[PDB]
């Protein structure tokens, strides 16, 4: 099943924080209408914040989020859980060897903003 891809509504202004907790280091895109919208890296072990950014979700609202260390793609687990009908969370977990603690990129998108 398809994972880090979420329709957004179009033409809304949305928030992209990734937290790093890995060996690895971690290289996040964040594309939007299929266009590479953003991009971060760093190393961490200790969940700091490698990126963040505030993104339009375009035309489409299509955003994806993609993870790979050193060019290998990382496995992914998301969804997106809505608060009181209005606050919006895109959640973004990723794995990039073993032990499957799926952290080792946490990617946060949420909305809306201002
Ligand atoms: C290799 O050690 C795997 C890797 O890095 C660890 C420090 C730990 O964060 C693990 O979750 C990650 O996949
Ligand atoms: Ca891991
Ligand atoms: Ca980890």
């Amino acid at each position: 099943a398809t994972q880090g891809v979420f329709t957004l509504p179009a033409n809304t202004r949305f928030g992209v924080t990734a937290f790093a907790n890995s060996s690895g280091t971690q290289t996040v895109n964040v594309l939007v209408n299929n266009e590479t919208a953003a991009t971060f890296s760093g190393q961490s072990t200790n969940n700091a914040v490698i990126g963040t950014q505030v993104l339009n979700s375009g035309s489409s609202g299509k955003v994806q989020v993609q993870v790979s260390v050193n060019g290998r793609p990382s496995d992914l687990v998301s969804a997106q859980v809505i608060l009181t009908n209005e606050l919006n969370f895109a959640l973004v977990g990723s794995e990039d060897g073993t032990d499957n603690d799926y952290n080792d990129a946490v990617v946060v998108i949420n909305w809306p903003l201002g």
